[PDB]
DNA sequence: ACAACCTCCTTAGTACATGCAACCATTATCACCGCCAGAGGTAAAATAGTCAACACGCACGGTGTTAGATATTTATCCCTTGCGGTGATAGATT
């Protein structure tokens, strides 16, 4: 909390608009074309996975749709049962354990 | 009317070429502290969720048996050795 000053006020590292440059005026296609590539690669893998499980594991934080909804418009495209609609966003940690499961996903730190 | 000339005045314009090795400090200097911003905090409820319960249900891995492969053993076979007999080479001539 003293380095608050000393991290930048000596002669300033390249911090574009500190970190807020992620959400500023740059959100235009000058950045979001890479979002429309991470979204493509996650849309690929999360549509080859299990015929039930392949919905859930896209919800809450903005993953796949221009409004990445809670239950109502997603459950009506999942059918049969309930909040497996959310739990499978995390289930992947334990039998998608096989680290090869990201072989087509990781490039979007780099394009 | 000027002209440049005698003398030592000072000014200041430059100082050849190729390459390798090293590490990146010193300052002080009341920023006061007053105000209040939207803005930090967090309570209570939106955007919606945790993971424990009791169920559900499955994969994976280790113990066991089986399989067959492999490396050994054996023994066969061929390709090679070294010497020898005598080869037509090397090359000079026709």
């Amino acid at each position: 909390k003293i380095r608050k000053v000393l991290k930048i006020s000596m002669e300033t590292p390249i911090g574009d608009d500190e970190d807020s440059h992620l959400g500023i005026d740059f959100i235009e296609d000058t950045t979001s074309a890479t979002t429309e590539s991470l979204r493509a690669a996650t849309h690929d893998v999360l549509a080859g996975l299990t015929a039930r499980e392949a919905k859930v594991l896209r919800m809450r934080f903005g993953i796949d749709m221009n409004t990445d909804y809670t239950l109502e418009e997603v459950g009506k495209q999942f059918d049969v049962t309930r909040e497996r609609i959310r739990q499978i966003e995390a289930k992947a940690l334990r039998k998608l354990r096989h680290p090869s499961r990201s072989e087509v996903l990781r490039s979007f730190l780099d394009d």
